[PDB]
């Protein structure tokens, strides 16, 4: 229970608000009556007060007061400095003169808990409990939430008949019904969903969480909060039953197997072995992208994938019921036993171990081994591979075989004993299974253990087993210390308390602790385990910062210049520089943290040292020049540095790119080992910039590891010293990369964006790139364009990075004459003569025509050779042949050659005649035919508008393209623009196509033809969409010239002989706009978002929401003509997630300025050109945009929508269940579900409906392709007709549909849920289904 009553540091007094704003009152027994809790938003919800303080940005200097958390009136967050309570524009909680909270910048203010008398008042901080079923996408819970006439702060009962906890993922339950069940680990018996007794006494249960889409982390998270861990695909037994157990077939799940640890191979998340594997081709490998996460799918093959741990998906979880005292696997492994052993053997704990040095494969070390009574080695624990390593320690001892092999297809891996496998320790790429060979054969490294698998032919060096007994109960090396572990003893203590503070001596004569291996820490974490007395104590360690500087170090041993090289930091630990490091000893054991040395409380920790001496430690001659002179560095510093301020010219690169342009050189983004690598750092920084702090630069911190512990680390393996912490505004999870600034300071940020960056590397330069072909890009001669042939082979998912450093990422065509002139270049005598890559690139067995340029792949020349190239979506990269320079595609790694490219070798006001539109220094005509005699083909319409006086128009600009499609709102007929398929890049009147608005999808797809084949002997013509779906609305696509059913829009300069009646429209700024069906109020005063919110709701209005590109249309040009930005109705209560719209209306339209614009706030606005940006709520802008909304009134019993047998989710006066979708089903079999169930299959009635289903379909992402439409098709006619005998307005298709597909037996419609179109399909596929009902 995290409340809390909150004091006044420096007055003996706390918070007990009372009625309206509230007031500081002595901590009496209305400490009884008002607390404190930290909820979902960073806000603190006051119970019993049953608010939520806020700060009102208008006025601060009102004292505070308690608000419902739904409220968009006032700024709600809050931040925890040391002991702050800090709002937004460093604003906090601050008492005035008067014993009253004015929340103000006037001078600080300290705050502390009363009670246990907590020193920091966010020993509570909130943390998100995801939901995992019942009503709901796995959203995190929001706290507070209203249930019936009450809020609720925590998990409650009352809902739902059966008892499990459950909150709400909205503010309010009764406005919408988005619950979930609330994790819980007591709640086993109906907390998990299949147990699977036939292990022999696990009792292990499984929790099949679909329907959950959610991010590696939150589903490894969820997992664990129920006491559960991800799923552990122990071996082919469970995973078979757990392919038949599981339901929706077509699901793809998290497993838990990773490699989230760039340095480390594929591991479970949970404490199993990765002995069992069953890789797929079905995912293209290679090393260095980003797909860490595991993913498993019950297919009819045994097939797991590689994805991005980001990615929304499904999962499972597993949990042991029987094993409570698994905390550790084995109790006495690390244990010594005295051992002895004959010459030539070296003796480890109860065994003898001897390597042998002699080259042999390794059914010939084996054999070796078995000559004598001897096997090769097994690993049981991470003391083996302790063992393993010092005994590599040999002089030169690089790598030997294991006694582990594989001799399956599908691999398990078993020892050359017939045992079973206890521990892994695969390499940070090695579990890589060569494709087909029978068996492949382990050798460990010497440098930690790891293992890497190899041809068993291999001659390598081998060590062989054997057995032994106890010499005796002595321990020679030392008797009086309490264990002994390696080259030294440990003599823990549980009564000497300070720190290290003794009379004489120490609390052991050889002094506190100092750990420099993981085996160490793990032999430590073992004593202390096992001389628990007292729950949760901690200990003293030898590493403290009392020379407070930051740079934590080990308190030194006589002239000892004791390094650090290992640490095992809490989670978000390394907080704040002085103090002395104490261990945990709560159930996450081991973890280290920073404490007060005179006010903490911790137990003694001894080391008894090597009983032979150690000799001098280093030469310390390298730093004579640490690296090449291309990189920077002090004489003196033992790394270098090299700040990269540009790619190309001036372009930026996301953190895992630039830290892949480091690698490529051999280097890591840059870390801090030293507070002077750290000043250093600054200094070149503000040596090569000004005075401006306008440079972010990427460097190795980061948390892109939640397996381990929540902390940052360095991407370089160098160790944490301690306060490097950016900053004390930790929690927001959603940032996990960082950035660095001048004035020597830090910045979380989301790993996704763009920035500069910084790599450093310790010794030796080893650029891969050579920055090659220095001079073989000038090619303007046959283009526009520069382009440059990359003859060296390479696979370009990565060469693409290199070819973005100087030119387009990619080589991209978009003509025949271009085509030819790479021909005629590509047509190369010597092995330039081979095939090459393009930016041609195929994201799906479908999706086969996308340029990873991003550009529409709008002009074919294929060889029509191999039309068949998907080799289950192996085959996804085009190329083109030497000899005839047809395309072709190709599995991406074959790495051939490549060729790049990039791009860089009077307006006076008129009048406008009658009938046209003045828009900007010309004339739209606009002419849409209601007539269909009056329909023109493209060649007839540039005729009428060449008569007239003018030509089609040529869409300049974004702005340009606005004006027309608001002047194209109701008409369903698309329009003809003036460019030709004969040219892309220009338009008719001779200027080329800098701005393109190209359709996702049909750009070329003629109905009546091949795609391709006889579009070679026709020309094509461009055609504006007038399709009321945004993913289409306002596209261009292509079309017969000579068809007709389209309109023309003409353009003409505007009449500059007499007056600028331009001004007729710049001049009026009316307060109230109608467009469509809905009318705009624009507000041009100075206010923040908050501001804005309560200005319209001052009015009669609310602020805009735009939930069509027709609307986003017209807010365009609005904003053109205002000249600047104004605010609008978007906001996320989460960092950058998921927005939403204030008045409620749920749209997944969406028109950002750029990806990364979503991050950079919470409060969203839109720029003169109408893309939208994300900032601070706090920041003031000049102007906002309400809209009035449709009045409407509610019922008194709409919480019926929902029962507790079913997932049923409320939408105006209709329930809809999506749980469904992924029951992948045919035609009739839905129908009577739903029959059955009570409901109709679903129906799109009405646009809200849409919107709200094309929405909330968005969250399973691609778990769904298509869903069935309860839309009958008519026998002999073209009608489409609801099972109401509603009639079908608002089915839409791409280009318009031809009946001709439906058989005899007729086609059955389903919506293609990605893009929200329909098609029509054979009747009896497999497809998920969605009921609806009344409410
Ligand atoms: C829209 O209205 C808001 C209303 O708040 C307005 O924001 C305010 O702007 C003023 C002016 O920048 C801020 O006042 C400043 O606050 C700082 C706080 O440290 C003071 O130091 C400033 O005084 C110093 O600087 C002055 C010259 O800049 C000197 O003359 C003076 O002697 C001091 O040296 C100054 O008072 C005010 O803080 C904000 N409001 C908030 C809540 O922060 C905003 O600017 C308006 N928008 C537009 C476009 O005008
Ligand atoms: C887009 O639509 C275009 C409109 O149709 C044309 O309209 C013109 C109006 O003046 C007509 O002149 C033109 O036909 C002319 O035909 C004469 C020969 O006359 C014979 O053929 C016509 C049909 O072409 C027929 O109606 C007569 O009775 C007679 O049998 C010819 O010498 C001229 O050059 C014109 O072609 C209409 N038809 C055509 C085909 O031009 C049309 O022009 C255009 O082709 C359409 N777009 C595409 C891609 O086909
Ligand atoms: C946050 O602070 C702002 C600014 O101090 C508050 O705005 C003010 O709210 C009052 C109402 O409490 C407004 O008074 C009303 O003005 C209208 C104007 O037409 C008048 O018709 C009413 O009879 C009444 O007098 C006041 O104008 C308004 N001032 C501004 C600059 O907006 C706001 O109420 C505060 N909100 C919270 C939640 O504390
Ligand atoms: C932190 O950043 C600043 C700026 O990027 C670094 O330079 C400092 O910049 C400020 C102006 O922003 C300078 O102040 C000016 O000083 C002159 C002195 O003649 C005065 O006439 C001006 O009116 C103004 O006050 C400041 O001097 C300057 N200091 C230095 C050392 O350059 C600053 O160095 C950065 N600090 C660190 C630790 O990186
Ligand atoms: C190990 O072998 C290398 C050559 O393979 C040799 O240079 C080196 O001196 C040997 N000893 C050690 C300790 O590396
Ligand atoms: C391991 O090898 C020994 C002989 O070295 C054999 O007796 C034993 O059975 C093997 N392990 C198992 C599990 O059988
Ligand atoms: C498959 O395994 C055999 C083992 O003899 C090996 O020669 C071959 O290179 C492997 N790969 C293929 C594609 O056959
Ligand atoms: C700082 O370091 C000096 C040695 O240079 C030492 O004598 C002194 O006790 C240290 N002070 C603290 C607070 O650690
Ligand atoms: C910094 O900017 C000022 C602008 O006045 C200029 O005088 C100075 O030379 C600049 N210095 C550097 C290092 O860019
Ligand atoms: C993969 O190949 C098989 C033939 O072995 C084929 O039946 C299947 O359709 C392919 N997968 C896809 C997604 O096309
Ligand atoms: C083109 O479409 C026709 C339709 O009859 C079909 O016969 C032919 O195989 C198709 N060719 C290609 C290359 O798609
Ligand atoms: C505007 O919306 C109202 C809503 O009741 C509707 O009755 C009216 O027909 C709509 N007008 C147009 C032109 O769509
Ligand atoms: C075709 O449509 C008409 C209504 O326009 C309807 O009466 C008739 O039954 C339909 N015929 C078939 C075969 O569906």
């Amino acid at each position: 229970k995290g409340i809390f009553v909150i004091q006044s540091e420096s007055l003996k007094k706390c918070i007990q608000a009372g009625k309206s704003v509230l007031t500081l009152e002595n901590c009496k027994q209305a400490n009884k009556h008002m607390l404190w809790k930290w909820v979902s938003n960073h806000g603190l919800f006051n119970i019993g007060g049953s608010g939520c303080l806020g700060l009102n940005f208008s006025a601060p200097e009102q004292p505070l007061s308690l608000y419902e958390c739904d409220s968009t009136l006032v700024s709600l967050r809050w931040r925890c400095n040391r002991k702050m309570i800090t709002g937004p524009l460093q604003y906090s909680v601050q008492v005035a003169h008067d014993n009253t909270v004015v929340a103000s910048r006037k001078y600080i203010h300290k705050w502390i808990s009363y009670g246990s008398g907590g020193g920091d008042i966010c020993e509570y901080l909130h943390k998100d409990l995801h939901t995992i079923k019942g009503n709901t996408h796995g959203m995190p819970c929001m706290f507070p939430f209203q249930y019936n006439h009450q809020w609720h702060h925590e998990c409650t009962r009352e809902g739902r008949e059966d008892d499990l906890l459950w909150c709400a993922t909205t503010s309010r339950y009764e406005r919408d019904e988005k619950w979930g069940f609330c994790p819980d680990p007591t709640s086993a018996e109906v907390g998990c969903d299949t147990i699977w007794e036939k292990d022999l006494n696990s009792h292990i249960c499984y929790q099949f969480n679909l329907l959950s889409s959610l991010s590696w982390s939150e589903a490894h998270s969820s997992c664990q909060m129920q006491g559960g861990t991800l799923l552990s695909i122990t071996d082919e037994t469970e995973e078979n039953f757990i392919r038949e157990h599981m339901s929706s077939k077509t699901v793809e799940v998290w497993m838990g197997l990773n490699q989230l640890d760039e340095h480390a191979g594929w591991q479970w998340s949970d404490g199993t072995p990765l002995n069992y594997l069953n890789w797929s081709p079905e995912v293209n490998f290679e090393p260095f992208v980003e797909d860490h996460c595991g993913t498993f799918s019950s297919f009819m093959p045994s097939a797991w994938r590689s994805r991005d741990c980001e990615s929304t998906l499904p999962y499972i979880c597993k949990k042991y019921l029987n094993h409570i005292d698994h905390e550790i696997v084995e109790k006495d492994a690390w244990k010594y036993y005295a051992t002895h052993c004959e010459p030539g053997w070296n003796p480890y704990n109860r065994n003898c171990y001897k390597l042998q040095k002699e080259e042999k494969t390794w059914h010939e070390a084996l054999r070796s081994c078995q000559a004598d009574n001897s096997a090769l080695i097994d690993i049981t624990s991470l003391a083996e591979v302790e063992f393993l390593v010092t005994l590599l320690g040999d002089e030169n001892a690089s790598e030997t075989w294991i006694g582990l092999s594989s001799n399956k297809i599908p691999v398990s891996f078993e020892w050359s004993n017939d045992s079973s496998v206890i521990f892994t320790n695969w390499h940070t790429l090695e579990p890589h299974i060569f494709p087909n060979r029978s068996q492949l054969c382990v050798s460990a490294e010497q440098s930690e253990g790891h293992w890497k698998v190899k041809n068993c032919e291999e001659r390598l060096f081998y060590i062989c087993k054997k057995a032994g007994h106890v010499l005796s109960d002595a321990e020679s090396g030392c008797q009086e210390g309490w264990e002994r572990h390696g080259g030294f003893c440990y003599k823990i203590d549980t009564v000497l308390r300070s720190f290290d503070q003794a009379s004489s001596g120490y609390y052991c004569p050889p002094a506190l602790v100092t750990i420099t291996n993981r085996f160490e820490q793990a032999f430590i974490t073992s004593l202390i385990s096992s001389v628990v007395k007292m729950k949760d104590s901690y200990f003293w360690i030898a590493l403290q910062d009392q020379n407070d500087t930051g740079e934590y170090t080990w308190k030194p041993v006589g002239q000892k210049p004791e390094p650090v090289q290992y640490t095992h930091w809490n989670t978000h630990q390394p907080r704040y520089s002085g103090g002395c490091v104490a261990m945990r000893g709560r159930h996450p054991l081991g973890r280290w943290e920073v404490k007060h040395c005179r006010h903490f409380k911790a137990m003694s920790l001894c080391k008894q040292p090597v009983e032979n001496q150690e000799k001098a430690e280093y030469e310390e001659r390298w730093p004579f020049h640490p690296c090449y002179l291309d990189w920077e560095s002090e004489p003196g510093l033992a790394s270098c540095f090299k700040v990269f301020h540009s790619e190309k010219v001036l372009m930026k690169r996301t953190w895992r790119e630039a830290e892949a342009f480091c690698e490529e050189f051999g280097a890591h983004l840059a870390s801090f080992a030293h507070i002077e690598e750290e000043n250093f750092v600054n200094e070149l920084l503000h040596s090569k910039f000004n005075w401006t702090e306008e440079r972010q630069f990427w460097i190795g911190f980061n948390k892109r590891n939640p397996l381990n512990a929540g902390s940052w680390e360095w991407s370089d393996r160098t160790p944490v010293v301690s306060s490097f912490l950016d900053n004390t505004y930790f929690g927001e999870d959603a940032r996990n990369c960082a950035v660095y600034k001048a004035n020597k300071t830090l910045l979380p940020l989301h790993c996704g964006s763009k920035r500069e960056w910084i790599c450093k590397i310790p010794r030796d330069v080893k650029p891969k790139i050579p920055f090659w072909y220095q001079y073989d890009v000038p090619w303007l001669f046959y283009q526009d364009a520069e382009y440059l042939f990359h003859t060296f082979a390479s696979e370009w998912l990565n060469f693409e990075f290199v070819c973005s450093w100087l030119h387009s990422d990619l080589l991209t065509i978009h003509s025949a004459h271009e085509q030819e002139f790479i021909h005629s270049k590509i047509k190369a005598l010597s092995k330039y003569g081979a095939s090459w890559w393009i930016g041609l690139q195929e994201e799906r067995a479908n999706d086969e025509f996308r340029w990873r340029d991003g550009t529409p792949v709008i002009y074919q020349n294929w060889d029509t050779g191999r039309e068949r190239t998907v080799n289950n979506q192996s085959q996804r990269c085009g190329f083109i042949s030497s000899i005839t320079g047809l395309w072709g595609s190709e599995e991406c790694s074959v790495s051939m050659p490549s060729i790049c490219k990039r791009k860089k070798v009077p307006k006076q006001h008129g009048t406008c005649p009658k009938g046209w539109l003045y828009f900007n220094y010309k004339c739209l005509l606009l002419n849409i035919p209601k007539d269909p005699s009056s329909w023109k083909n493209w060649t007839h319409a540039q005729h009428f508008c060449a008569e007239e006086g003018g030509t089609l128009v040529a869409i300049e600009s974004e702005v340009e393209q606005a004006f027309i499609t608001m002047n194209l709102f109701g008409q369903t007929t698309s329009v003809w623009i003036g460019l030709q398929n004969d040219d892309y890049e220009t338009w008719l009147n001779g200027k080329p196509v800098v701005y393109s608005n190209w359709s996702p999808f049909d750009i070329i797809n003629i109905p009546s033809h091949n795609t391709t084949e006889v579009q070679k002997h026709i020309p094509l013509c461009a055609l504006l969409s007038s399709n009321p779906n945004f993913h289409f609305t306002g596209k261009w696509y292509f079309e017969d010239c000579g068809k007709e059913g389209y309109g023309f829009v003409c353009e003409k300069m505007q009449d500059t002989s007499g007056h600028g009646v331009n001004t007729s429209d710049m001049y009026p700024m009316p307060n109230t706009l109608e467009y469509g069906n809905r009318t705009y109020k624009i507000i041009n005063a100075n206010m923040t978002w908050y501001a804005a919110i309560k200005t319209c709701l001052m009015h009669k209005a609310q602020l805009v929401s735009i939930t069509d590109q027709y609307h986003q249309s017209f807010l365009t040009v609005v904003l053109n003509r205002l000249g600047y930005a104004h605010w609008i109705g978007l906001f996320t209560t989460d960092n950058g997630l998921n927005f939403d719209w204030s008045d409620g209306t749920k749209s997944s339209f969406t028109f950002w300025k750029d990806e990364e614009s979503s991050l950079l706030g919470d409060c969203v606005f839109a720029d003169s050109n109408g893309r939208w940006h994300s900032t601070a709520c706090e920041s003031f802008l000049q102007g906002a945009i309400c809209h009035v909304p449709p009045e409407t009134r509610q019922s008194e019993h709409p919480e019926l929508c929902s029962e507790t047998s079913i997932p049923w989710i409320k939408f105006k006066s209709n329930c809809y269940s999506f749980s469904t979708v992924l029951d992948s089903m045919s035609f009739e079999a839905a129908h009577e579900f739903c029959k059955k169930e009570g409901s109709n299959l679903l129906t799109i009635k009405d646009e809200a409906e849409n919107a709200f289903l094309l929405e909330e379909l968005f969250a399973f992402g691609s778990s769904v392709q298509m869903v069935w439409l309860n839309a009958q098709f008519d026998g002999n006619n073209e009608t489409i007709k609801w099972f109401d005998g509603t009639p079908t307005d608002q089915s839409n298709w791409g280009i318009r549909k031809p009946d001709t597909d439906y058989f005899k037996p007729h086609h059955c419609v389903a919506l293609r849920i990605p893009e929200g179109l329909w098609q029509l399909s054979p009747c009896q596929e497999k497809k998920g289904f969605i009921c609806k009902m009344e409410a």
